[PDB]
């Protein structure tokens, strides 16, 4: 169990931690750690919330529905909290393409994927910190998607994030 605290994830600022920036998120008020699904689950409209029982409110996709956190392109930090420490595979990140439509149902084939990092099934410390590099082709609205796999199940935890890029 965990969650991208920077830049917020989605569920993160539907939690108190995170603000409350984000209204109405089921779930991710009071566990964003919680979002666990199989690998390589990846349905369209469902990727916020994994397809998860209570996250449901996430998976909702508009321009303005969602707060952003503003970045640049380039070198981008992103630090998980785990609640609950795991042996673990993999951390792979994905970012919406130019011209994708923030009004469209999430669809991972409209991402590209941008890092991967070997977690060498080892057991990592509460706060993770890893650096991945944004696109400078990507400017305006998008979504991070960021998937930690699990290494003794055959879970991952998906934790969409909403940047502005400029
Ligand atoms: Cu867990």
């Amino acid at each position: 169990h965990g969650y991208v605290a920077s830049p917020g994830s989605r569920a993160f600022f539907g939690s108190s931690a995170g603000g409350n920036l984000n209204t109405n998120v089921g779930r991710a008020q009071w566990e964003p750690q919680s979002i666990e699904a199989p690998k390589n689950t990846f349905i369209t409209g469902k990727l916020a919330s994994a397809g998860v029982s209570g996250f449901e409110p996430l998976d909702e996709q508009t321009a303005t529905r969602w707060h952003k956190t503003n970045i640049t392109t380039g070198p981008l930090d992103i630090t998980w909290n785990l609640t609950a420490q795991h042996r673990t595979a993999s951390w792979d990140y994905y970012i919406t393409k130019n011209g994708w439509n923030p009004n469209q149902p999430l669809d991972i084939k409209n991402f590209d994927k941008i890092a991967s990092i070997d977690g060498k099934q080892e057991v990592p410390n509460k706060v993770v910190k890893q650096t991945i590099n944004i696109p400078t082709d990507r400017k305006g609205y998008h979504v991070i998607y960021a998937v930690w796999g699990i290494g003794d199940t055959v879970n991952a935890f998906y934790q969409a994030i909403d940047v502005n890029i400029q």
